[PDB]
């Protein structure tokens, strides 16, 4: 028949990380339903309980047509197949405690053996409140709410900043340009609006962006930021760095400060706020590096 | 030393599809942005106007790094590119109107006539993803056969028949609290029609029918497979609706246990319980399509 055997992943990460290994002891092949195997795409194929109680699937779940012969992988007489998934991003396993994970076994043409772990939790009073999506794994849950805690900060010192006017300011000159009393009012309204978001507003971070660039949002739709791999590539602090990059995708929101992305990088932002200044008040990079203000 | 020029592409549909040719007009080449040409990836790149009154952008905006040379296009002199778009999924183009649309006042304006999508849903109905207005007005038509059959479904489930066909079918044998179990499920779907704030998105291009998060109510991500769905019937755009609504742990908490007819069947002959907690088993029952 079909061997199976569920285990535990080593690694110096909150995640959790599950290997499973099936093989066809039997003497003919069998024919194993391919959604029903872990791989990459959400199927919710684990039964989770934290101290003995279910933990419900987040994933997505999905209406296919009656599976054909395509939809089958072969394991021949004696083959066998091993693959890891990650089960945090699909469970929500933030909150501490023992939990129990079991493999559903995948239908042919029934659970594997149970794993028990240790989960330290996300020791987090947010989880003005931050909320997940998009399979983001305990690491990168806690990797999120770090990075937040320094988007506070920094946010926090713009907002210090803009309080007393500088007409002679280099900082603003820098990423907003030339001085009126009415442009400083308008980045200082842009900045606590932005720092009221992080810190009293309900926040959303998804982690299912695959696609090269930083982060995305629909300014439309409050509080929920898409994180990009360049996300993860980006340092804590610094410039184009995870806590500055939060400003930025903040400040596109309307009910935030209503940015517009009419440039990128540092030297398109200076270009800008010589330019035009209006059009660097408009702009979320220009927020971010004054924000971030790393030499 | 760029001329941009517009055009509207001619086409059976309410899709709002243009042309922009970029012809570089002077004596040297000059680098283009592609993230600036209407593609595939969001950017507010066009400014819309409905009768003279502005229109909101409904795409995504997007941190990119400093432009690289991976992304830049160089347009030599005299040469031209010519790019296609289609503006109603990234602006709200729902209201009927004349609309103006002007690549960005870069190029010139060019002015059509929308009909527009039923209003009056907008309980309510929202759109993301870049959902044409072909294809709100296709969904809202669906929605509203997803109302008939759920409620005729609902209808049917007032009144316990123990020997009753339909309910056999698709939810196996009667008891009492199974029965019950029906009614709360498809009373809740009902409800998730008539008077909860909908989502639908249209970015899903796998396969398959639809797919939800069962604990993000009420947002349904429409794939290739509803596209290709008939409004009414056997695995329809209205059943899909059905099936999709009824895994919000919300609406019914429904699992995808089993996919298909054949499969719904003897999946309530065996295991009514587990029926009863089947997305198309759902479906089937309100689609009731022999
Ligand atoms: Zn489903
Ligand atoms: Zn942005």
């Amino acid at each position: 028949g079909l061997d199976a055997q569920l285990t535990l992943v080593d690694g110096s990460t909150d995640d959790v990380r599950v290997n499973l290994t099936l093989t066809n002891t039997g003497d003919k092949p069998i024919r194993l339903l391919k959604w029903q195997l872990p791989g990459s795409d959400d199927a919710p194929l684990f039964l989770v309980e934290r101290d003995g109680q279910p933990v419900s699937y987040e994933g997505a779940l999905i209406k296919r047509a009656a599976p054909t012969d395509k939809d089958f992988q072969l394991l021949k007489a004696g083959q066998s197949l091993t693959v890891q998934a990650e089960v945090s991003g699909l469970y929500d396993m933030s909150a501490q405690g023992q939990y129990s994970i079991r493999y559903q076994l995948p239908a042919r043409r029934s659970e594997s053996n149970a794993i028990t772990l240790w989960v330290e939790g996300v020791n987090d009073e947010r989880v003005g409140s931050v909320s997940f999506s998009g399979r983001c794994t305990n690491t990168q849950k806690s990797d999120l709410l770090t990075a937040l805690d320094a988007a506070s900060g920094i946010s926090n010192n713009a907002s210090s900043y803009l309080a007393v006017d500088k007409p002679d300011g280099q900082r603003y000159r820098s990423w907003f340009g030339a001085y009126s009393s009415a442009r400083w009012d308008q980045a200082e309204t842009n900045f606590s609006k932005i720092k009221d978001a992080i810190d009293n507003k309900p926040l959303t971070f998804d982690c299912s962006c695959k696609q090269s660039y930083f982060a995305y949002v629909y300014p439309d739709q409050p509080y929920k930021v898409y994180l990009c791999k360049s996300f993860w590539t980006a340092p804590v602090t610094g410039s184009d760095s995870r806590a500055g990059t939060i400003v930025h995708a903040l400040s596109h929101f309307n009910v935030v400060a209503g940015t517009d992305d009419l440039g990128y990088g540092q030297a398109n932002a200076r270009n800008l706020a010589k330019t035009d200044p209006v059009k660097a008040l408009n702009n979320a990079d220009n927020h971010e590096y004054f924000a971030e203000n790393t030499p």
